[PDB]
Order: C-alpha cells, then sequence, then structure tokens
C-alpha cells in the first residue's frame, strides 16, 4: 500500500529498457535531419529520453501518466513507418510486449494502494 513506490520501479524498467538493443531508435527524438517528413505526420514526438527525464524532474504524478507517453513511442512508430514488417516498427513491437509484461504489475500495485488510502 505504499503509494509512492511506483516511481522507483519505472526508473529501474527505463534502466532495463535502454540496455534492451529494441530501444536503440527510441532513445533520443527522432532526427529530422534522417527523416525531412516526419513532422508532416506526427503531431506530438516522444522519446524514451524524455520520458525518463519528465520522471526525475517530478512531473509525472502517477505510473498512468508515464504509461501514456510509452504508449505515444509506439504508436507513433505505427504510424510512420512504410511497412508493418520494417525492421524498426518490428523492434518498437518486441519492446512494447517487454514493457506491457513488466508495467502491469507497476500500474495494480499503484491502484491498489491509491484504493486503501481513499478506503
Ligand atoms: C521502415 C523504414 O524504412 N523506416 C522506418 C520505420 C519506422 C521508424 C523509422 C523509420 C524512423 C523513426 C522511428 C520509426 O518508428
Amino acid at each position: 500500500y505504499d503509494i509512492q513506490a511506483w516511481k522507483k520501479q519505472c526508473e529501474e524498467l527505463l534502466n532495463l529498457i535502454f540496455q534492451c538493443e529494441d530501444s536503440e531508435p527510441f532513445r533520443q527524438p527522432v532526427d529530422l535531419l534522417e527523416y525531412p517528413d516526419y513532422r508532416d505526420i506526427i503531431d506530438t514526438p516522444m522519446d524514451f529520453a524524455t520520458v525518463r527525464e519528465t520522471l526525475e524532474a517530478g512531473n509525472y504524478e502517477s505510473p498512468m501518466e508515464l504509461c501514456k507517453d510509452v504508449r505515444l513511442i509506439f504508436s507513433n512508430s505505427k504510424a510512420y513507418t512504410p511497412s508493418k514488417r520494417s525492421r524498426i516498427y518490428s523492434m518498437s513491437l518486441r519492446l512494447s510486449a517487454f514493457f506491457e509484461e513488466h508495467i502491469s504489475s507497476v500500474l495494480s500495485d499503484y491502484k491498489s494502494a491509491l484504493r486503501f488510502h481513499k478506503r
């Protein structure tokens, strides 16, 4: 029933994601010199360095807010890819499966802790 425990749990999960080879296209903002049409397709850029900085600045209130921004990294990959068989999109789907498998208990414990607080 620790209402604050999600923050260290999310720091440790971001560390694992940075060690994963599948995260490399997603660690920093998409390079507009490499992809000059990117902002014609994607209205809200997101990347794992921006997620980690927002967490360490104390600018997330809950793990649900962090989860929304990580899911935006993956939806941006699906929208920008020219093929569902592309190398970079294929990496995004493995990373998404890994993320979803690990964040489920983080979300469950936080929501249980808050219900107990408000009982
Ligand atoms: C398939 C292909 O040739 N290119 C491709 C696909 C997806 C993505 C990128 C390039 C770069 C930006 C991030 C992203 O998700």
